[PDB]
């Protein structure tokens, strides 16, 4: 509710970017330095649109956890002029569920949008259009196409990235701090 909403708003300007790839429109969380995270499904190429600018991509590396499981997110590094404000400290050391979370969407079509998704609960194994992953979490909210990459936040942590849904529920890849270690 209110507390996750205001924390979510504090991330928006400095860290939550509108992007476009050949696959469509996505929300992108910038984490530190020139490092950001996107859904694998966005399939970033050699350039990517960020806000109004076509930006060269330094690399895109699929995020695979310490158990060898693809998390369906890719870590992208960018030929941006400025570094992102470092939000490492807001990514929890442990994958975290949360009550009354906020999902932040920021795309050209859904700009600066805060979605009260309610409680985010453990889900675990998830088969997303035939691609299996784990460590996912679920919220009973009817998320939509165009919300992938959306940032799931608690009172003061960034806990997940929206990756899929079935029309009545939504699912995020869980985040923990070690995923972003250099
Ligand atoms: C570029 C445009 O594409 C997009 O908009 C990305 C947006 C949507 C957001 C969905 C869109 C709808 N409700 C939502 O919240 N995401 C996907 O579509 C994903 C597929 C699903 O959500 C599928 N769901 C399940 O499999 C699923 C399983 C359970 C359990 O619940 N849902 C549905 C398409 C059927 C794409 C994907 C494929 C393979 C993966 F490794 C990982 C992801």
């Amino acid at each position: 509710m209110g507390p996750s909403l205001d924390f979510a708003l504090s991330l928006l300007r400095r860290n939550i970017r509108q992007v476009q790839t050949d696959q469509g429109h996505f929300t992108m969380l910038g984490v530190r330095d020139r490092l950001a995270v996107l859904p694998r499904h966005s399939q970033p190429g050699k350039t990517i649109w960020v806000e109004h600018k076509l930006v060269n991509v330094l690399d895109a590396v699929e995020l695979v956890d310490e158990q060898g499981v693809d998390l369906e997110l890719t870590l992208i590094t960018l030929d941006t002029n400025e570094k992102f404000r470092d939000i490492t400290k807001f990514i929890p050391e442990n994958i975290s569920t949360a009550s009354d979370a906020t999902l932040v969407i920021n795309t050209e079509h859904m700009p600066s949008m805060f979605v009260p998704v309610g409680d985010v609960v453990q889900y675990g194994f998830l088969n997303l259009s035939g691609k299996p992953t784990h460590r996912t979490m679920m919220y009973n909210f009817p998320t939509k196409a165009g919300q992938c990459g959306g940032v799931v936040t608690s009172v003061g942590k960034v806990v997940g990235i929206h990756i899929g849904g079935n029309g009545r529920q939504g699912f995020c890849a869980g985040l923990k701090r070690s995923y972003f270690a250099s």
